[PDB]
DNA sequence: CACACATTAGCATATGC
DNA sequence: GCATATGCTAATGTGTG
């Protein structure tokens, strides 16, 4: 409910401190990383200032910022110190849908991938064929 | 675990200060 | 040139067999 504003008025806030305190948001998610050992990327900042993440999110990385923006004001010196295989892969669908991993362990081998990343690569070619 | 589908979060490049 | 906003899709995660 009003947690949504609870949240806009944080961000808006946290917006001020970040601008205050001269911290691009690349250099925001080197600090995260740094005290957490969750390192986000500067997209998932943008989407927080602007307020696009998913209300999940919203919530999950509600803390985290909390406890950065509470703890760094102390000091801050010692915290300072490709398309042809996507073609490639295009011509092996449309004739076998879902290979089995006899069959991506070549495909892995063929195009220079890793096994995990042409598996879950795999699985979101069936997702995305799947939503239409 | 793993995978069926939903969420999530980082990449390449597009804009902007 | 560095730093933000977008489109887009690897990657995980919920939930499960």
């Amino acid at each position: 409910k009003a947690l949504q504003k609870e949240l806009e008025q944080f961000a808006k806030l946290l917006k001020q401190k970040r601008i205050t305190l001269g911290y691009t948001q690349a250099d925001v998610g080197l600090t995260l990383g740094v005290l957490f050992g969750k390192v986000f990327s500067q997209t998932t900042i943008c989407r927080f200032e602007a307020l696009q993440l998913s209300f999940k999110n919203m919530c999950k990385l509600r803390p985290l910022l909390q406890k950065w923006v509470e703890e760094a004001d102390n000091n801050e010196n010692l915290q300072e110190i490709e398309n042809r295989v996507r073609g490639n892969l295009e011509n092996l669908f449309l004739q076998c849908p879902k290979p089995t991993l006899q069959q991506i362990s070549h495909i892995a081998q063929q195009l220079g991938l890793e096994k995990d990343v042409v598996r879950v690569w795999f699985c979101n070619r069936r997702q995305k064929g799947k939503r239409s």
